[PDB]
């Protein structure tokens, strides 16, 4: 897999799980919680509106090399097409533009920059 050349959906298509893996693990690490909660403890994570405040922080902050702020203004873009229905689309393209950038490093094999990412991610979120 040539990680620099494929398209942003198929990026965000993997980012979308490898962030998902992270994010569960996580909330199962934390514990504490009844099982029938994990999916919705997982929204306030991996929403639109959550991956969303997370990019909108990372590009607030220059926390992302030009390299990682290219994957995401490219991961915006060209949806599919459609948008998932009462989903704001600009909320959309900047959540699915957090997907590709986790897609692209998972798929470059970048697990130390990758976990600083999403360890972030997390923080923003959870702060």
């Amino acid at each position: 897999i040539d990680a620099k050349q494929l398209n942003s959906l198929a990026l965000a298509y993997m980012g979308d799980a490898v962030y998902e893996q992270y994010i569960r693990y996580h909330l199962l690490q934390k514990g504490k919680v009844r099982p029938n909660q994990l999916h919705r403890l997982g929204t306030s994570f991996v929403s639109a509106k959550a991956q969303a405040k997370v990019v909108y922080h990372l590009l607030e902050t220059a926390f992302l090399t030009e390299e990682e702020e290219a994957v995401l203004r490219r991961g915006r873009n060209a949806n599919s097409g459609t948008v998932p229905k009462n989903t704001d689309v600009q909320t959309y393209r900047h959540s699915t533009a957090f997907e590709a950038l986790i897609g692209y490093h998972h798929l470059l094999n970048n697990r130390e920059r990758l976990d600083e990412i999403v360890y972030k991610a997390i923080a923003v979120l959870e702060e």
